[PDB]
């Protein structure tokens, strides 16, 4: 559809978790999603011919 | 149905009745009845574990 496209990547998961008998809720991790927006451009060229006879 | 319960007891007659051919209405006796109401109450305890691997 040549609409502006948007690709997404999943960032790698980092950050220290939880040690020992500690609740998962003491250090949540963040699922991080990055994106890009690709917009189209229009471009062109043209040749103008001379009189048919020539 | 664990609704607040009500037990009842019947007391003892203590009136002097009628003696000769005197009739019952001359001294009526009183059937006296007593009661108590028992309400419920909720209590409880709990234990929270460690991590399953521990």
């Amino acid at each position: 559809s040549q609409q502006p496209f948007r690709p997404r990547i999943k960032a790698q998961l980092s950050g220290s978790g939880v040690s020992g008998n500690t609740d998962f809720e003491a250090n949540y991790d963040n699922l991080e999603i990055l994106s890009q927006t690709i917009y189209p451009d229009a471009f062109g060229n043209s040749l103008r011919s001379k009189i048919k006879a020539y």
